[PDB]
């Protein structure tokens, strides 16, 4: 078993999409006017307009966290974007260094680091 | 970058966390109260009550897709299970077949094999 994909249903992809883009400092692999595919290291994370089963458009309750090299470069790029910082980088007693962003669409973001 | 854990914030982590091990056909790696831990593969997956920043609990509109060797196989076991299956094993024509289910706190994942 192989945890690969993760979708998040939305009403509005393209602006989620290109918000996305600037948090992730990536370009979508691929978009539609209801689809858009982000490749993250070794997990894909989609946003879908539509219902593939019965659902409701996300509202919140998660947080997609994102390994990184450099937590506090990923802080300052943020910060001078104005998007919205959490949680500023702040580290454990073990050296997990962690930044919590919010997303567009009730998502939201940690960009961290382990020992 | 890397995309490699993901936190569902559910209100009854215990019993979200049964519910998950008997789909997932696997134990929680470690659990508690109020957080529990499921690897899937290359990728984590946890539940928690609390809210490491301000938020609502999980409630729908995502995904969770995890690649597997034998969809049909795991379909016989959660139809045994008596797991709602929202749509039995299909295939596109590009061999990707996938089998959506309902899973626990508005949750719905997708086991696939693609060709």
């Amino acid at each position: 078993m192989n945890l690969n994909q993760l979708d998040i249903i939305v009403s509005n992809v393209p602006q989620v999409c290109a918000d996305l883009e600037h948090i992730l400092d990536k370009k979508a692999d691929y978009a539609n006017d209801g689809f858009a595919q982000f490749t993250i290291g070794s997990h894909c994370l989609m946003l879908s307009q539509n219902h593939l089963v019965p659902l409701e458009n996300f509202q919140s309750g998660i947080i997609i966290h994102i390994e990184v090299e450099d937590v506090d470069q990923n802080y300052k790029r943020l910060n001078e974007l104005g998007i919205k910082v959490l949680h500023g980088p702040t580290v454990t007693d073990w050296g997990t260094e962690s930044l919590l962003v919010q997303g567009p669409a009730g998502l939201v973001l940690d960009f961290y680091r382990m020992k």
